[PDB]
């Protein structure tokens, strides 16, 4: 699909059997969700955007369907205000920016 | 153009008669740049990123220009990480997400 910009390009994504609601955002580096489990072994990370950092734990090789695309990669979970898709998952569904 | 993720999706921007770099930001609602002098008057604004809230001084009616697309709207200045050009001049160039 062909998303405009004039709103929050927020889509519905399922991630461990869970649906949610997550913003396409390509000034994102990576990908980060609100609290939740995930299975497997993490690690903690920093990430940093405006205001400052926040310590999120990192998932690795998580599958997460964006839009009905299936993708899979990493996934940073911790205090973000809101679910991001970031750049390592927007590449693998095939998103472009286009102007 | 098309403008693929496997990298940050930096642009060139010319403001003030100078040439930056900028981020084309889908998640940023606004666009935020760098300290920098820009003329008229300025109202005060606070905007909430992945770590917190930063204070940014914003700016009406600003002539930017984007990959060689001239944008005129409201630019913030303030202790932003990188550039941002968000969906506010997103869309005034006619950027649109797509897979
Ligand atoms: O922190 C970032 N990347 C980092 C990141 C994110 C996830 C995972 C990893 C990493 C590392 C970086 O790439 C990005 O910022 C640029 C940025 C880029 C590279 C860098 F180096 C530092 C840096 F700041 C960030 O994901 C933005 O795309 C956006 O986040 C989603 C969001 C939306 C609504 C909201 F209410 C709160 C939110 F958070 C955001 O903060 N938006 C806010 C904004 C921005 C400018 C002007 C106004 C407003 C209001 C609101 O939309």
């Amino acid at each position: 699909p062909q998303i405009t910009l004039w709103q929050r390009p927020l889509v519905t994504i399922k991630i461990g059997g869970q649906l949610k609601e997550a913003l396409l955002d390509t000034g994102a580096d990576d990908t980060v969700l609100e609290e939740m489990s995930l299975p497997g072994r993490w690690k903690p990370k920093m990430i940093g955007g405006i205001g400052g950092f926040i310590k999120v734990r990192q998932y690795d090789q998580i599958l997460i369907e964006i839009c009905g695309h299936k993708a899979i990669g990493t996934v940073l979970v911790g205090p973000t205000p809101v679910n991001i898709i970031g750049r390592n998952l927007l590449t693998q569904i095939g998103c472009t920016l286009n102007f």
